[PDB]
């Protein structure tokens, strides 16, 4: 009954909106609120997947403390496996404070030591992997330890097993480079670069040219994320463009490219063609850019399937 | 075996430094450590009233949330009493977010309608007011329901019961004034106010000024913190003056002043002379402002009580 493992670092935001730009020209700020949310691409897939229809189970580490027990909560409320996702007393959750000004300058906080760095190859339970059918890198670059020889060996134990790989990516933290993960890329069936990042990864400037890049590689199919454009995919010599969903305009697009490769498995798994993949994921993204957070939008799947009808 | 029935806000602090005056521009600051803090005038005073050997209980009432839990396992591991602490589901625990500067400078970002502010006498439970020698009210004003009506309802349940009533403050959050809470005043044995704080709300300049005020409204002793001057005594006509530890140079005052509080309701406890009572809260004071954070200093009777031999 399990379709997806998403392999990634859970962490916890604490946004604390709206701040002066001059912050300690007072005393104290008094907000409306302040609470905890669950963030980070895995958290965001699973969780947006989960939504969609299709059982999770993320795997990751966090601390033994009042942010990771957060997260669990989250995840039990959602329905996502958690018997994979452990609790280490020797290291301290992940916690993002984003401060954002009454007109619209953000900042983050971020804690340099947190779980997110920790993470690593041994936080995989391989043993699952034959459970579910679809496997998500929520993220390359993303946690350092996870290397290029660390994906390489998780992905070689995913396709004994036959799972489909997907997966997204950041900017590298650590000055890698395209070629310290090229061998652990030819393993993936459906990579999901962001534009600006995968040009600067890369150092091409067209969409062909920096999809070549990827499937020079291995890669399988690369699925570029253009934000207002929506996406370019492409698989061999066929490329394609899929316009995003038609006049929506984005309070905040955190968590869009999350939300694009939540509906674009799930539509993976309910067997639709590539361009139909696409649109799903257009219209998942697009709805999760109308609302404030990376998975306040998307709150079930009608929502989705109602944009569908409405996609121009 | 209780000895200390503390009420007030239980809350979690979230310290971050350093960080720059001028924190936007730039995006991220990569901290050592970002992670939570038990914090308040009322639970520091129940931890280290704990940790000089006297048993403590907790009234408050915090969100059934991840950050209350925390609280909880803070007090349970402290061998604080928290059958008066209850959980609230309609409510988020409060939250204080520290912003330091790298030289100085600190604010402070906090919820409105945090746990903190939500605190009113429906949380006292006045049945086990016969369990306990002495009420210590963790701050007339830091929870603005708890004002002088409430607050003269719970010392007059207290002195039923012949208990010993101990009081510390917070400047006004809601422009109160001292005949706010006068009648109040009239039931409490002692009341610790800070100097600067003592002089913003009675208007006078003098140490015997300030303390004569309090005294006027019927407060039996006053104890006045004055920094590195140690403190001022004054009760019926007699006043007295005790030196703080000397040669203590001072990294930090937080909560130095619930540290003092718990120090000197250790001292009345055990039935030692006003003198002495003051030299143990100097004492445990003076040990607390050599580590940063509140309760970080101060971990065992030993450790003051070898400072108290040579206190000079
Ligand atoms: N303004 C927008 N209108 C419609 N869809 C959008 C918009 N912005 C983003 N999206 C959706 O989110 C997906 C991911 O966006 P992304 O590439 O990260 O955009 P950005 O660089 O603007 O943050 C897009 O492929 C698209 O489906
Ligand atoms: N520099 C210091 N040296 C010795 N004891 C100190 C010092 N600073 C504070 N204390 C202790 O803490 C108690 C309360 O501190 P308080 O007056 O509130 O300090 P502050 O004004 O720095 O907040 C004092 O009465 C004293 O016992
Ligand atoms: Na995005
Ligand atoms: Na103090």
């Amino acid at each position: 009954n399990l379709d997806v493992i998403c392999i990634g670092a859970a962490i916890v935001d604490i946004p604390l909106q709206p701040v002066s730009k001059n912050i300690f020209d007072v005393d104290s700020y008094p907000l409306e609120r302040i609470a905890m949310t669950t963030g980070g691409d895995a958290i965001n897939e699973a969780t947006i997947i989960s939504r969609l229809g299709h059982r999770t189970a993320l795997m990751s580490r966090i601390g033994k403390d009042a942010a990771g027990q957060f997260i669990l909560d989250h995840c039990r409320k959602e329905n996502i496996d958690i018997q994979s996702l452990k609790q280490d007393v020797s290291i301290d959750t992940s916690i993002n404070v984003g401060l954002v000004t009454e007109d619209g300058e953000r900042t983050f906080v971020t804690n340099r030591n947190g779980s997110l760095w920790k993470l690593n190859i041994d936080d995989v339970d391989f043993a699952r992997f034959s459970q579910a059918k679809l496997l998500s890198l929520a993220s390359i670059f993303n946690s350092p330890l996870l290397d290029g020889k660390a994906l390489t060996e998780i992905f070689t134990q995913a396709k004994a097993r036959q799972m489909i790989i997907c997966a997204d990516m950041i900017k590298p933290r650590l000055n890698e480079t395209l070629d310290d993960i090229c061998e652990a890329l030819s393993y993936v069936d459906y990579l999901f670069p962001n534009f600006a990042e995968a040009k600067l990864l890369t150092g091409k400037e067209t969409l062909d040219e920096i999809a070549d890049c990827f499937l020079a590689c291995g890669v399988k199919t690369v699925v570029i994320k253009t934000g207002k454009d929506g996406c370019f995919i492409k698989r061999g010599d066929m490329t394609m463009k899929v316009p995003a969903v038609a006049g929506i305009t984005a309070i905040d697009t955190i968590g869009a490219g999350d939300n694009f490769a939540s509906g674009f498995i799930a539509a993976l798994l309910e067997g639709k063609n590539l361009r139909e993949c696409a649109r799903f994921a257009n219209a998942t993204a697009a709805i999760s850019v109308l609302s404030v957070g990376a998975t306040t939008g998307v709150k079930n799947r009608k929502l989705v399937e109602q944009l569908l009808e409405e996609y121009e």
